[PDB]
């Protein structure tokens, strides 16, 4: 599912150091829960379009998400 394959990618992200536990934790409890359909395929998207480049990733996950996320 959706949710399985972005904690697996966030696991990695936080493994690698790319982001912090904090965001880690937050970002996967805002995805599961208060994140619309529509950003969830924003996310995935990024994921997609990211696979290649963590590092990449992981800045513009924090840059597009970082205040929805951080509360």
């Amino acid at each position: 599912s959706g949710l399985e394959h972005c904690v697996k990618i966030i696991r990695q992200l936080e493994c690698s150091g790319h982001i912090d536990k904090n965001f880690a934790q937050d970002f996967l409890t805002w995805y599961s829960l208060r994140a619309t359909s529509q950003e969830i395929r924003v996310v995935k998207d990024f994921i997609d379009t990211f696979i290649d480049d963590p590092m990449a990733l992981a800045e513009q996950l924090i840059d597009t998400f970082d205040d929805r996320v951080s509360i």
